[PDB]
């Protein structure tokens, strides 16, 4: 069960109104690598283990501290769109105001009546298909680095799209716990990588085609990969290298349908 | 710019037809971590970057060989749509054909003829959100491998999924391929990594606020993750622990917006 | 079945081209609130109901009229879209259109020829996920009072964006047809609510857990809510108030899967 | 901010598994009107407040509630679907298993391990085009009424759908806590409407065309919506009623387009 | 302006029910060449048309044909969902139901109260982003063509896929409006092309490069395609054929991006 | 299987920066009827042949010459983002690039480093909704000259979107291309139809009920399509013209559902 307190986690506070910013912190409320993805992948994940309490914890904390990120960026937007410019009255006082409704959201102003949207910047609506909850912990470790990867690189754009010292500070902040989450998760792979293997899943080797594990095959013509040859994978085997890789398959030859299909193909 | 043969990259058919299979491996297709996000992903990277042609080269190599993964599992799936049924003729065949025909994808037949759709097994369309290219490729290294350790684990639960040896010796190949490519996208990720920073992105360290950069924070009961108090993480330094998370950035208070907005909240 | 007159029924003239309104008004067109919404659900919900002929036929009558609204929209946008600038050679004759090109939806050019889409002002295509039709329609008369609502808010925003009085004309016909839309299925609501039950459905009291049923929760830790304590709901009983809400439901303990899953937790 | 405890608010475990069950519970996961809708609904309008303390606070107690509800749904699937099928030795231990496996999502044990996805039965990913936070809390608390009556429409279907009586009794409580959550948001509809007027928005009235706003137009030729004549709306006026609708705007002509469009319609 | 007529436009009732007809029938009421599709497909072309009454009205003519044939689907689907199963009394009354009720939407039942959805056999939301209007009637009259012709080939299917003599009845005269759907449109098309050009856009011929615009490129290895060499287009110009397509396009680097961007790609 | 060459199928390098092009070649990579769209459609639909090796080699062959244009979308797309402003720095070097800034997508720099995108202008995800393969190469391959017809109406207007020569370049050699393609799938329908009929599917003939199959039916009040009336359908029968279309079908009655359901109608 959860609880909540109106403080936030941190100030998510502007100095200034800009709802152009505004805009651009859709992608951290309803984008694809933004503080809801965060939320609902860590906690999916955290009530979907049954294994070590050291990851079902760290999860769950993680994803309820998400939470606290959806409402900074939700209040921040709030903020950055106070008396943003949406129609007549607004050109009249300041014609100049037209290049500022041309770089807004449409519907900020329309549909929220000058308030956050669950959508990213162009109104693509969150969806559940940015979440990852597979059961494997190696495997979704590594799509929560990513996830806090993606987030800190662009929390670090933003902080260079905006000179608002507020605005800046909430930055700050993220980026700083992007760097714990960063850590704690590749703590977490590394850890789980030992036990279960550094290739996911880690009990199919002797299923695979061995012969074509550790080969790179060189599809396009560049030669930048053939660098790799001769390095030790994280497996402790070498690379090797096919310039020419080889078609082994086939030519296929489905059967034709059953006529009560009208597949006419000639 | 591509060139095409007709012959499989690898066997892709299976030793008897199976329509409930066939909508499994749609997930190999058009599913979230299928191979056309592979496929887009790797070539769109590959693209995009304009820095070493070690890693431009291997994206290219990479995504180009996806390209031959949709067209195997797309073949194998027509394959196993072969004498499927659909309609009252099958079920005078053999009552039992109710149970397959439940089971199936509708659209199999009523949409494509028995062949392949670019949906996962319950037609949700593949779209372009399952993709990632950021312009960072510390970043979508991560991704990569993120994006071969769910197929993998996914190639690895289909595997007991059926008993199909052909079905299987497909599979065996791709757990092969993605092991190779989990291990060169891990080596690319670690060289990137070396050289600009295990945090993503690494030229923000000084930016950020660091007081809160490596502690763990207790939101949720469970003291599972204590465990990681006074661990060392990846970039050198320890660790801390918040038993109790602090609320620190205040009550917001948003100014109201202008009635013409008829935002009426009491 | 339906037949089509070419007369409008209503209005849609603006008195002068705005392109930028144009993309405003794909709000009503093809937004979640907006004509299409109402036009297919109350259509579905007519051809769906087997009951009182007074609301079946309310609902067809109204699901009719919402596409005369469409055809509307629709006019409204095309006329907004006259000689819209798209490209150099109207900058040539107006350097000052850049301002308007920058605001504008690319594809209303690009796509359409300079006419409507059936997408939201940020491109979103409309989808019947925007629509309800539950076989109750105590819930049903319920939404469509909020389509209407949400409507005519949106319309209301709308007359504050455009001082075109062709455009407002049209508008303010819409606000009073939504007014009525409002009331007629407000007075069904009413008269459902009669028959069946304040709660929806209303044939399950005796089955719901009644000792929570009248609770009011103080999960967040404002008081505001408090103020509710004592009063009288609709059912006609009071509202109680929990300060501190209890977890009442233990700490879950799901079996691991089965090892074919690889479902590797630690 | 909020804090998370890992003791569920009320039971969620069934007494037996029943992967069946677990599909249609996924509506009241990552469906239409599910817990994920009223979460966020309630969140985002709660945030966007800044009118009466009592409605902010309700608002965010209550989404705060349904996040609690998330997690007691998402754990119910998890239970459910314990030991379900799904390949061939479970069919070796009990042929009869293809019926349930038939009616199962695949992607519940091939994406998920045998755990609960963020989709709708049909594998639907959630998203945030099924939320409303508009700025006008008559309309929202219309909506917040809407969603709960739709849910709880729905939890009274699901409680027909199994005998399950670990299942029912979380059902019973959802039931409980629904209709609080409808008679709260219902009081709060009221008293917003003794503030600002019983027709959304309530500022409006002089602006429309009032001629129209108490018509009931008959635009379907069944005769039942008659039964509205003379009734007394809401906000005490008599609906009148036009048995022949009149198309009054006459038929429109918009300009041929620019020929760089190459607009040719003949 | 449109009105409504209770009566059908021809018979949509079926003999018996049949719920997994029902999901199949989705397809022609929901999915992405369905009436849905032509009825939003011609009538946003006919609004948009400024060209020839002929066409215009043509367009306007057949999607308000479509209407009726939405509102038939939608009336098939109710029939033939009456009495379907979806809870343990129905399997209490007949176990072998249970078959049924795995092949039958979820939904249908639990949201819909056993009605039509406006989704397709597997829930995917008809979305507009299946409707063209492009401003270009050559262009659109060959896409309702093709939306004839695609609906036509699944009602032909659907025939096979049920032996209910009133289902049939509907769909004979389905197919039979298809056929002047498809035939009315290849006439238009053909004038079209007759004033326009056969290629679209018409009036481009002297901006292309000529030099590549009868030459087949065989990018693929298989030597079928070469069967076009030498034969006559429909321009009357014979195509020519390239069995080694060449690359002239040059090998591309862009400019590595700002730093604030983060791009870090090695 | 494929292989790939760094080199390009045609140039796809712009003569200077435009991000506001940029934006607009979106629809060319991402949109409906853009490269990736003709990509997926051909390959899926070749892979899906079993018949005449001439059209499931063009299909291969076409669909792997779209790659090449899609990898040429993304490079001209690349180049015309160089240099674009994205912050407060590149506003303080030049004010008047606010302009410029607020007609871009502000996901080309924070999502994509100052790169492509899989999505349309307006930021709507490619997604495979935009395919079509249906088993029917009649109706296909009208599907795809469609494909070829669309998108050479938006390349033609883009060339009116630019004045910059080297996109224009690139665009006369598509255009170019598109006419090859709209040329080549013309002829394979034509033989097609030819070999199975001009109505799809072509054996339906004696099941349709003939009495409506060339009967124009007059549901809009406009008389312009009157001029049908006499003319000769393209299978050799004259079109008749029905005035007054009736309804034939009766007033449908559905049966009220089980009360499990809830259906509370009135
Ligand atoms: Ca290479
Ligand atoms: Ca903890
Ligand atoms: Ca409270
Ligand atoms: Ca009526
Ligand atoms: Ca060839
Ligand atoms: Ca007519
Ligand atoms: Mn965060
Ligand atoms: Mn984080
Ligand atoms: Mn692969
Ligand atoms: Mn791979
Ligand atoms: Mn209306
Ligand atoms: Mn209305
Ligand atoms: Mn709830
Ligand atoms: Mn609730
Ligand atoms: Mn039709
Ligand atoms: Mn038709
Ligand atoms: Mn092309
Ligand atoms: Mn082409
Ligand atoms: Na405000
Ligand atoms: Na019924
Ligand atoms: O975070
Ligand atoms: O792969
Ligand atoms: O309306
Ligand atoms: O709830
Ligand atoms: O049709
Ligand atoms: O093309």
């Amino acid at each position: 069960m959860f609880k909540h307190t109106r403080k936030l986690q941190y100030n998510a506070k502007p100095d200034r109104s800009d709802p152009i910013m505004a805009r651009r912190l859709q992608e951290s409320l309803g984008g694809q690598w933004g503080e809801t993805t965060g939320m609902m992948s860590f906690l999916s994940q955290g009530w979907a283990s049954t294994g070590a309490e050291k990851y079902k914890d760290l999860l769950l904390d993680t994803g309820t501290e998400e939470m606290a990120h959806v409402e900074m960026i939700s209040t921040m937007i709030g903020y950055l769109l106070e008396d943003a410019p949406f129609g007549p009255e607004d050109l009249k006082r300041d014609p100049s105001l037209a290049t500022t409704m041309a770089g807004m959201d449409p519907e900020h102003s329309l549909v929220h009546g000058l308030n956050a949207s669950l959508n990213n910047p162009n109104g693509a609506a969150w969806n559940a298909g940015y979440v990852t909850s597979s059961g494997n912990l190696v495997a979704d470790m590594r799509f929560n680095v990513v996830r806090e990867s993606e987030a800190r690189l662009q929390v670090s754009r933003l902080y260079s799209m905006t000179e608002d010292e507020g605005v800046r500070d909430m930055l700050k902040f993220l980026l700083a716990r992007e760097t714990q989450h960063q850590l704690q998760f590749m703590k977490a792979q590394e850890e789980l990588e030992e036990k279960y293997g550094i290739i996911v899943p880690g009990d199919m080797k002797e299923i695979e085609h061995s012969e074509f594990s550790h080969v790179l095959m060189n599809f396009s013509d560049g030669d930048g990969s053939k660098a790799f040859e001769g390095q030790v994978a994280k497996d402790g085997e070498k690379f090797t290298y096919q310039e020419n890789p080889e078609a082994m398959g086939g030519i296929p030859h489905i059967k034709p349908g059953d006529p009560r299909l009208h597949n006419h193909q000639g």
